[PDB]
Formats: C-alpha cells, sequence, structure tokens
C-alpha cells in the first residue's frame, strides 16, 4: 500500500523530477523499482535498494540529487564506481566531483559558497571516517539546509551530527546474509525496502567441457567468431595462468593482457587504461580481485577459463558482463582437474584450519554441482543458491535470445549502412573522450550509440527522442556526431 503510493505521478516534486529525467538524463521510461525508490527518496524516506548489476541503481539517487537543493554525498568503497559516475555525470553537465585521495581545498571552498553548485559529492568510507575538513564542510552545508542526502552505493557515527538527512543504501550483492546484515544496520531509520529478482536478464550462461592443455585456443576461436571487436574478460585461477593465456592469445594476434598482483603499479595502470578505452587491449586475463576492480559497461563476454571458488564468486564475476543491458555471454570452462587444483590451493593456504578449509570445500561442492547439473535452467540454479524463490522456469523459453545452454538442449543494405555508421560513431566517441577526459562510453553509451546509428538521422528533433541523447550533450558533442550521421542521408528512410 505504501509502495503503490510510490508509483504515483501526482506529488509536488513530480513535475521537476520528470523534467530533469527527460531533459537532463535524456530518459523516457523507468525500469523496475526506479520510480518507486525515486519518489520515496523525494518524499524524505530512508531507502534500502536491492537491485542487481545493470538494474539502474545510479538513477535511484542521482535523479533525486538533481531535484533537491544542495548536495548529495555518496559513499562508495569502489574507486572504479566513483570515477565512472563522476565522468558520466560531468558528461551530462551535472555538477559532480569526488574526494578519495590541494585539489580537496578547491572543492571545500566551492561547497562553502552561497551556491555550492556540486550536486553529487563522491567519497570513500576511509575519507569520510578520517577527514575532519570534510566533516566541518558537511556541517556548514547542513546548517544552510543544503545537505540533501547520504547515499551508500554498494552497501556491502555520522547520523548523530546530521540526524535530519535521509539515507539511501543500495546493493547488488545477492548473498541474503549480507542483505540482512545491511538492513540490521539501517533498522533504526525504518527504511523503505525495494527488492527485485537478482536474475541478470541479458546474460547467456554456458558450461563447456574444458581441455586442460588447450583452453586458450578454444577461447581464441570463440572470441573471433562471436565478438571479434568487443571487450571481454578471461578469469584465470593463477597469475601464471593469466600470463600463459595472454601469451597464447598475443601469439595469435589477439590483443590480450594479463592483469594481476604480479604486475608493477605502472603496468597495472597501463593495462587498466588500455582495456577500459579499447586502446590496444580487447581482453584482460585476470585473477578475480583484479577483474572485479574495473567497471566497464560494455563487457560482451566473461569467460571463466578455470573453475571459480564459489557460486557467489561466479555470479558476481560473470555478472559484471553487460552492465549496459545488451546481450552478453558468460562461459564457464569446466574440468574436474580444476577441482583438484583448487583443493591443493585450499590445503596449502597459510594460517588455514579445518574450519576455513571446510568453508572453502563447501563452496567448491556447490560450484561443481552447478557444472554437473546439465538439466535444470542455469538461471534457476544460480537464484536457488541465493535462496531466491518464485523465479519463472520458462524465462529462457520466453526469451530464447538469452537462453542458458541447458534450456537450449539476412543483412539488408540499410543495416550494412547502420553498422558502418555505428563504427564511425564509436570512433568519434573515442576521440571526444580524449578531448573531454572521459572514457568513450561516457560520451554516449552502447545503447544510445546503437539507436543513433539505427536512426541514420541528422535531425536534432529525431535524435532528442533517443534514450541518452540530451540537449547538453548535443551542444558538446553534436557537431561531431551529426557530421557522421549526415553522410548517411540517402539511407535514413
Ligand atoms: N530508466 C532508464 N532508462 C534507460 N537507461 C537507463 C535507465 N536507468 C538506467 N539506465 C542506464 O542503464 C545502465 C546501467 O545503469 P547503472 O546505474 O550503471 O546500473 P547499476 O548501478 O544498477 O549496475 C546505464 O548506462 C544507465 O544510464
Ligand atoms: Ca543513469
Ligand atoms: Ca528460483
Ligand atoms: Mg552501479
Ligand atoms: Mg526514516
Ligand atoms: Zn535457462
Amino acid at each position: 500500500l505504501k509502495h503503490e503510493r510510490f508509483q504515483s505521478l501526482s506529488f509536488p516534486h513530480t513535475k521537476e523530477m520528470m523534467k530533469i529525467f527527460h531533459k537532463k538524463f535524456g530518459l523516457h521510461n523507468f525500469r523496475t523499482n526506479q520510480l518507486e525508490a525515486i519518489n520515496a527518496a523525494l518524499l524524505g524516506e530512508d531507502c534500502f535498494i536491492l537491485m542487481p548489476t545493470g538494474g539502474g541503481k545510479s538513477l535511484c539517487y542521482q535523479l533525486p540529487a538533481c531535484v533537491s537543493p544542495g548536495v548529495t554525498v555518496v559513499i562508495s568503497p569502489l574507486r572504479s564506481l566513483i570515477v565512472d559516475q563522476v565522468q558520466k555525470l560531468t558528461s551530462l553537465d551535472i555538477p559532480a566531483t569526488y574526494l578519495t585521495g590541494s585539489e580537496a581545498t578547491n572543492i571545500y571552498l566551492q561547497l562553502s559558497k552561497k551556491d555550492p553548485i556540486i550536486k553529487l559529492l563522491y567519497v570513500t568510507p576511509e575519507k569520510i571516517c578520517a577527514s575532519n575538513r570534510l566533516i566541518s564542510t558537511l556541517e556548514n552545508l547542513y546548517e544552510r539546509k543544503l545537505l540533501a542526502r547520504f547515499v551508500i552505493d554498494e552497501a556491502h557515527m555520522l547520523r548523530q551530527k546530521f540526524p535530519s538527512v535521509p539515507v539511501m543504501a543500495l546493493t547488488a550483492t545477492a548473498n541474503p546474509r549480507v542483505q540482512k546484515d545491511i538492513l540490521t544496520q539501517l533498522k533504526i531509520l525504518r527504511p523503505q525496502v525495494f527488492s527485485m529478482s537478482f536474475n541478470r536478464h541479458n546474460l547467456k550462461y554456458y558450461v563447456l567441457p574444458k581441455k586442460p592443455k588447450k583452453v586458450a585456443f578454444d577461447c581464441l576461436e570463440w572470441i573471433r567468431k562471436h565478438h571479434p571487436y568487443d571487450s571481454g574478460i578471461i578469469y584465470c585461477l593463477s597469475r601464471r595462468e593469466c600470463d600463459t593465456m595472454a601469451d597464447t592469445l598475443q601469439r595469435d594476434g589477439l590483443a590480450a593482457l594479463a592483469y594481476h598482483a604480479g604486475l608493477s603499479d605502472s603496468a597495472r595502470d597501463e593495462v587498466q587504461q588500455k582495456w577500459i578505452n579499447q586502446d590496444g587491449c580487447q581482453v584482460i586475463c585476470a585473477t578475480i580481485a583484479f577483474g572485479m576492480g574495473i567497471d566497464k559497461p560494455d563487457v560482451r563476454f566473461v569467460i571463466h577459463a578455470s573453475l571459480p571458488k564459489s557460486v557467489e564468486g561466479y555470479y558476481q564475476e560473470s555478472g559484471r558482463a553487460g552492465r549496459d543491458g545488451e546481450i552478453s555471454h558468460c562461459l564457464l570452462f569446466y574440468t574436474y582437474h580444476d577441482v583438484t587444483r583448487l583443493k591443493r590451493l585450499i590445503m596449502m593456504e597459510k594460517d588455514g584450519n579445518h574450519h576455513t578449509r571446510e568453508t572453502h570445500f563447501n563452496n567448491l561442492y556447490s560450484m561443481v554441482h552447478y557444472c554437473e547439473n546439465i538439466t535444470e535452467c542455469r538461471r534457476i540454479q544460480l537464484l536457488a543458491y541465493f535462496g531466491e524463490n518464485g523465479f519463472n522456469p520458462d524465462f529462457c523459453k520466453k526469451h530464447p535470445d538469452v537462453s542458458c545452454d541447458n534450456c537450449c538442449k539476412k543483412v539488408s543494405q540499410r543495416e550494412e549502412m547502420v553498422k558502418k555508421c555505428l563504427g564511425e560513431l564509436t570512433e568519434v566517441c573515442k576521440s571526444l573522450g580524449k578531448v573531454f577526459g572521459v572514457h568513450y562510453f561516457n560520451i554516449f553509451n552502447t545503447v544510445t550509440l546503437k539507436k543513433l546509428a539505427e536512426s541514420l538521422s541528422s535531425d536534432p528533433e529525431v535524435l532528442l527522442q533517443i534514450d541518452g541523447v540530451t540537449e547538453d550533450k548535443l551542444e558538446k558533442y553534436g557537431a561531431e556526431v551529426i557530421s557522421v550521421l549526415q553522410k548517411y542521408s540517402e539511407w535514413t528512410s
């Protein structure tokens, strides 16, 4: 009943909320739970949002941040999230900045002005639990009624100084024990809880037989056939496996780079920037901690070249594929020889007891159960592991384009022009990204670029009807994008 009122478009804030949604974000339709969480936030409620990767958590706090006077402070332990969101917001001409760790002094000075201007201020938990200058800046905003909200983006002491400021916590963790632990911490606030299925609608799950001395050649062949020009990740069990996987792909002309703790800080920074920008690196061959630290929205494939340690690890590692919502593939190469490799690592782990080993073995038991279960829908298997009941077993049958492997068991001239145009528009976004200091997908994302190419239009009134196209973006990037589209005028209709 409280949640049905959160579906209303008749609040005092609705007109401004919808104006900013359409004109500043360039959007047209809300996704599951977005309108409800946004309305609860603008009504002053504390919120807890449980939403999988790709669901659209960012808009849940960024759109209320734009509507409200003053500053929304966003706490996040993920540096990749902070950099991505500040680039995204800056590209949209939404004032935003971060404090993670002289440049801080300029931010504190701007926040103290009559008009702080900054709408979203991103900070790390370490920065907000140590910087006394940040605390007094927040005190100054609070006294002028310009401290709008505290957000924790990926929620996996401060309420005493600012008790009237609402809190919004968001998480993509499917672990129900972690979800309940976060809710326990927020319980005194009596937050509105918005939950939904953790099913990743756009991911295709596969489990393939692994040849222990030939998996690199199978990766190379699959990538050339399905995603020759798209980014991907190959997760490996060890640093040496990363290096041999990258070596093998490099010897065959595929731009692959190993990404792990063995690299120097200089080499890590170079591999990260080449892969994020599609600049001389198509695939990163990574250990789990390293692959989970980079936030690219258009990862078209995640391949697990060896067995993951747990289903929770598998879901969260494969799950970062396709944050843009476009179809992506999640291939797990399975051999029981990798179970033995993992058991040896478990037995040799330093400071390990029968309990830590038992925990690791129990995690391995469930991962192998998924690999050996060749009948039940893989979407159902993943959600059953996390205790999510009520998932439609017919999902893969209803959407065969994203069917898991267990449920599985012509080009026109105008479309050729659409593909050529899309290629030129992506190249334009890469050159614009260098000029504006953002990654190409923060000039225009995958879906916006795909729809711009499909239109083949150079009319701003048509282009402004596409999701993600905004008047502020056409003022900054429009001459370049429209110059490309103009060349396709014979094919528009
Ligand atoms: N209502 C919407 N309509 C269209 N695109 C949207 C909408 N909400 C979010 N998006 C886009 O979907 C993508 C994924 O959103 P994001 O906030 O990164 O998801 P999450 O943080 O939940 O993984 C982004 O490119 C974002 O701009
Ligand atoms: Ca958004
Ligand atoms: Ca289920
Ligand atoms: Mg996010
Ligand atoms: Mg409350
Ligand atoms: Zn299925």
